[PDB]
């Protein structure tokens, strides 16, 4: 009662960066560029065992496996032992977010990493995460399921673990899931008291470099979609925002960054086309309106769906990050084949 699973997936990205900063060639444009690219392939092993109680120990053990050769390691992808029952779920271990797992009904496109922004909707993305972490995940009632996660300090934290000189980076994710009749209503966010953002938003971990603290971090993100009857519509809102905590005058000062995206995808027979318009807003960072962290993104394509483990995918995308005036827009399409076993 141990699977072994994954999805292989790869193709090749053709992609396209105008930035007048990086690139001086004719009009800003990069030379496009065409590379084999892994999606994120993945291998994983998981299992199941009754416990008779109508309980279940349930673990995970899953790795990225680009087939590109690019990866090592094991458990670097969600993976966990846990106890499920009647009373629900609690893993522990390296876990998605609340966030990671609401961004299934966010981002659909596969790509490799480096298109990962403009061929998907990673922007959008950037809150999820694995965290090393518990989490609880309600048994579904009503069509009502929710997730608590937390990440213990000293796990945000290990070096800091005996002594704690650094405010707790502890984070509470916590997802509130409504699935009526192929309609989604998802709420999904973390709440860091403190926690980290590198330059593009991401959350990282202290005394990585560059990062820059924050305090009341947390995200937002409402879900709300339709997936039945071969038509896919999802509208995500997301809310991110923190005061800044590093040591200094902005301290205190509002980081605030709005993003909607929005995902149309119809299946006709085999083939489902989709775009997704993902818009993040001008952010404030320090409390200042920021359209460098503005963003607009368009993707269409599709996935031919040769059976139900196997896909071809062509996408194509357009994005354009910043104002005009320092303005990087990303051009990238893909094919791409993907099989999940
Ligand atoms: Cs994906
Ligand atoms: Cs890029
Ligand atoms: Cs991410
Ligand atoms: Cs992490």
């Amino acid at each position: 009662q141990v699977t072994l699973y994954g999805t292989i997936k790869a193709g090749v990205e053709v992609s396209r960066v105008k930035d007048a900063g990086t690139y001086k060639a004719q009009g800003g444009k990069s030379k496009t560029a065409t590379q084999i690219a892994d999606f994120g392939s993945k291998i994983g092993f998981k299992g199941q065992e009754d416990l008779g109680n109508g309980m279940k120990a349930i673990w995970q053990l899953e790795q990225k496996a680009s087939i590109a050769g690019t990866n090592s390691g094991w458990g670097n992808r969600q993976s966990f032992i846990g106890l499920k029952g009647g009373f629900g779920t609690v893993r522990a271990g390296n876990l998605n977010t609340v966030l990671k797992d609401s961004g299934d009904n966010v981002n659909a496109w596969e790509s490799g990493s480096n298109t990962e922004d403009v061929l998907g909707l990673g922007t959008i993305g950037r809150v999820e995460s694995r965290e090393i972490s518990v989490r609880y995940d309600s048994p579904v009632f009503a069509g009502f399921s929710g997730s608590v996660q937390y990440v213990p300090r000293d796990n945000a934290n290990d070096v800091d673990k005996y002594k704690h000189t650094k405010s707790s980076r502890e984070s509470y994710h916590a997802g509130l899931k409504y699935e009526n009749a192929g309609f989604f209503g998802q709420y999904a966010g973390s709440f860091a008291k403190y926690a980290d953002l590198n330059t593009d938003a991401e959350r990282v971990a202290v005394n990585t470099a560059n990062a820059h603290p924050v305090k009341d971090y947390q995200v937002h993100r409402v879900v709300a979609g339709y997936d039945a009857n071969d038509l896919y519509v999802s509208v995500a809102g997301q809310y991110e925002a923190a005061k800044n905590n590093e040591v200094g005058s902005i301290k205190g000062k509002k980081h605030e960054q709005t993003q909607v995206a929005a995902t149309a995808a119809y299946r006709f027979g085999n083939v489902t086309p989709r775009v997704s318009y993902a818009h993040g807003f001008k952010a404030k960072v320090n409390g200042v309106k920021d359209a460098n962290y503005q963003y607009d993104q368009v993707i269409v394509g599709a996935d031919y769906d040769f059976s139900k483990r196997t896909s071809a995918l062509v996408s194509a995308g357009w994005l354009k990050q910043g104002k005009g005036a320092g303005k990087v827009e990303q051009t990238a399409s893909m094919v791409g084949l993907r099989h999940k076993f």
